[PDB]
């Protein structure tokens, strides 16, 4: 009937129908289990536990992300949350629509295929489509032109695009990403006295981290004013009623997108993958990429992060070029909201690979390229 | 026929049948044997005494407890006081129905392996279970999350538990109780010059400590108080009728609860002990914990002790957490209650221990 | 004249002078008060004792340990238990050698700075250095390549060293110690009957788990031989004259180092953290840290700690990979003989932290790397 959305990013799924403006179910994409003693099954005790539900009762169960770095480890833990996304949080049959999956470019092809044969094994799936986050934050974006950095838990990519036309041999792809970050962020904390060690307080310091974090626009700066006072210190309030002070913490965890040496990575900056991507494009090109920088994505939700962006760039780049960073106030959704716009065209419709081309044809389907 | 429930603590025994609101059977846990001469066998002269028959005759008897500090010492002593409950209170064949029995956490195992050779060995006992005291005052509650606090004659003990989840790794144990408050009161009665030297004197002071003492709330201001006036003090009438006067006493002896020191022990007091407890707990479960204190036993009956409980706790706690003391006007039965609930429970009847399990498998299986 | 080189590790102080083969002064951090009445000061009655005379009389005193964690929590403590080891174990004025000190990884920044503290206001000591418990195990092996496991009291540790450069992102720290491990034997020494409840019980059963405790090979088995048999069962006189018999928990409790849930932790076992400690390194660094692993401290003295070691270890690796448990006899004093050397080197000297750049610096100074 109506065609589905749904943005399974690591550690967050946003799912919804094509024509809304916002998907209904956001929620994590984690499976919590009993930690301290075996599950009484003859009890009404579960023995596994999704997304909020989780959250909830976090403090007597370990939990797992079964996307790691943009690639799927556990399928077992995804086929459960697919099937709490469709029969929980959507109230939908899988069975009633086609769907539109994203992924991550330079993925193994393996962990698509297998995607696919879920979809249309496990749910009895019409039509299925895959399509690159990038290209689906262009379209929300309303531009044909322009270069996407879109990071987030674990991946993050930079792809350009002009005049409509894919430029494949320019894409580039970093593991470094929110998950690094608030890892690096429990590392710094111990500096203080604060240790976090369980899943649960992991939640917990991605919780202080984007609540306080923000990036600074000079970081030698940053650092001496906040040595040489105490008005970059701010109070967070546990979950247990005590109260932890963080100072120049704040902006050092996202420090590291622009410094990735800080977690021992031998890779450049956002800034410089950027300024490096553009460069690939042929002479004809990059003046119009300069004037269109497209973020999206929750890493990119940082306070300042624009600002910073736009003056390294304008750093590398000459004088005399236009350089613009476009940063809504709906980053976090622009993914879901392109691929609510690209589900709609009736022009798309040739894309669904309907159940008697991957019953025909095989796996090797899911890479296909029709337009 | 129907589930049999049974709390031997220390010093009390309290059995009765599942499903109902309290047992019928409360008695004593004691052996009373004659004191002054050899007993006449020729004569009807009985050689031994159980429970309330043991207490009207003490003047004569030296009267023992079988179970000490939660774990039986004296075997024969065990057996005559679970043979009188099942054949004269309780007026019921031990082969008829099945047996839940209570202990403390933190026992020896052989304690517990001794007990069902006798419950199945002596007594034809068709299946029984062990559990654990704190789960069944929690059952009882009604409650799934909650710390509980038990403390009976021997044994004080903390045990939380989260969304019905058990936390094994925090429970914690103290061997004060209201035994060792018992002896303080028998040495702190002597500076009046009251001597208490026999176990039917030390039944008197048992019954004095739980008629006349009381929690203070402030225990350098009652100290105070009760120095600078007379109105703290308290009459009490001995079986021979004369009068003795208590003073500041009846708020030392309980006292002990909160500073252990007093009777020479290094531990801390039982609001320390519940908050190192909780401070075990993940960072997550510990406010529902701090909404949720519950306390079971007789050495929770003392007046005030809520209160005193509740004044610690928020001073060793955050000002931002909410903190509750559950103290029911039942407590004392509580445990009992919550066996009687869990007989009841369907799920529960694939815990009876039979007797194909326990001859093919062996004692172990009671693990 | 010559350094003082002092190992002051959770519940254990070592201390020496520089270029001897090991120290001279080695007793308990702990520090014991009377109990049961107060102090008559009108008579020679002591209202404190240090050590190994706090050992003596420990019926009647309760005891403290000012290092918790490999953090020092009671400072006055850890004065005079420092005053003791230098006027009356060490016989030597602190105001006439420098002093080299060690210290956990990943330690709050304050520790260090209020040790400076001390050591250069209550004693004039002309200059300082804190040192990596790991990298003076290194020293003292021999070795300039390999992953060492510390592990003491209160802190285990894993620092991976490759051709003398450091790889601080790879460090790992672990808060299961031996501390835990001697209150898991209080705790299941009671399933027999025997109640130990005080510090000085605590002491006892300390001394019962270095004369009777091992690890075994394989758990399963060795518990299904203790079940079926009375070989592994051994007796142990108490200071009163009575005898306990002890039996699987003679491997039961050193356990808990390769189960860390055993206690109710998350954490994976010792095994499990060198292996992921190595699978952060480079590719290319690997094999020279499979086939050097390094043991020191304590905690590493069970009988047959290294075959499990290298059992698992080998488990977990690729079958092509040289894997080697280093384990000297004097693992215990390692990191005190790193240290006697590293202050035996001229290219040291540079090191020292002398009292012209604290006062002029301040407290910043104990955090730089001269190098
Ligand atoms: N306001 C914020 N500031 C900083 N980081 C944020 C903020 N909101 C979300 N994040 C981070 O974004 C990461 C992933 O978000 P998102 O990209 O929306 O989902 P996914 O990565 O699953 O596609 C999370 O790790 C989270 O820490
Ligand atoms: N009202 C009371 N005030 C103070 N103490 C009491 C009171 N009632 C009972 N006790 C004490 O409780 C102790 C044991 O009671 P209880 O816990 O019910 O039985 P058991 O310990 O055998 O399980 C007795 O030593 C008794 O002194
Ligand atoms: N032979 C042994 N077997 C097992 N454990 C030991 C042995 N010797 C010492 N230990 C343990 O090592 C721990 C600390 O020793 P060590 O690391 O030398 O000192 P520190 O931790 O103070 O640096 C102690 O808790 C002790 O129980
Ligand atoms: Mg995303
Ligand atoms: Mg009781
Ligand atoms: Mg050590």
């Amino acid at each position: 009937t109506t065609a589905l959305v749904c943005d399974n990013g690591s550690g967050l799924v946003k799912a919804g129908f094509a024509g809304d403006d916002a998907p209904r179910a956001v929620f994590p994409s984690i499976v919590g289990r009993p930690r301290h003693q075996g599950v009484m099954v003859g009890m009404g005790q579960k023995d596994s536990y999704v997304g909020d539900e989780a959250q909830s009762k976090r403090g007597i169960l370990t939990l797992k992300y079964p996307i790691e770095h943009g690639i799927i480890t556990n399928w077992d833990d995804m086929e459960k949350i697919w099937h709490h996304t469709f029969y929980n949080e959507l109230r939908v049959a899988p069975e009633e629509h086609p769907t539109l999956l994203t992924e991550a470019p330079l993925n193994p092809k393996a962990n698509r295929e297998k995607m696919t044969q879920i979809m249309f094994e496990t749910f009895n799936v019409p039509a299925m489509y895959v399509a690159i986050q990038a290209v689906l934050s262009l379209y929300a974006s309303g531009r044909t032109t322009g270069i996407v950095l879109d990071s987030g838990d674990g991946v993050t990519h930079n792809v350009p695009i002009y005049e409509g036309y894919a430029l494949p041999h320019a894409i580039m792809r970093l593991d470094l990403a929110g998950r690094d970050l608030t890892d690096y962020l429990m590392k710094i904390l111990t500096e203080r006295g604060y240790s976090f060690v369980t899943t649960a307080e992991r939640e917990i310091v991605r919780d202080i981290k984007e609540k306080l974090c923000y990036v600074a626009l000079d970081f030698e700066n940053e650092m001496a004013t906040a040595a040489s006072s105490s008005s970059l210190e701010k109070s967070y309030e546990l979950p247990d009623g005590q109260v932890i002070t963080i100072g120049n913490e704040r902006f050092r965890c996202p420090e590291t997108l622009f410094q990735p040496s800080f977690i021992g990575m031998e890779s450049a900056g956002i800034h410089e993958t950027t300024y490096n991507s553009i460069m690939k494009c042929d002479i004809d090109i990059r003046k119009d990429l300069y004037a269109n920088n497209v973020m999206s994505g929750g890493t990119t939700m940082y306070p300042g992060i624009a600002d910073r962006m736009q003056k390294e760039i304008t750093a590398l780049a000459p004088s005399t070029m236009k350089i613009k960073i476009i940063a809504p106030p709906e980053r976090k959704y622009s993914v879901w909201i392109g691929g609510s716009i690209l589900a709609s065209l009736s022009t798309f419709q040739q894309m669904w690979i309907t159940k008697q081309e991957y019953d025909e044809a095989g796996p090797s389907i899911v890479h296909r390229k029709c337009f």
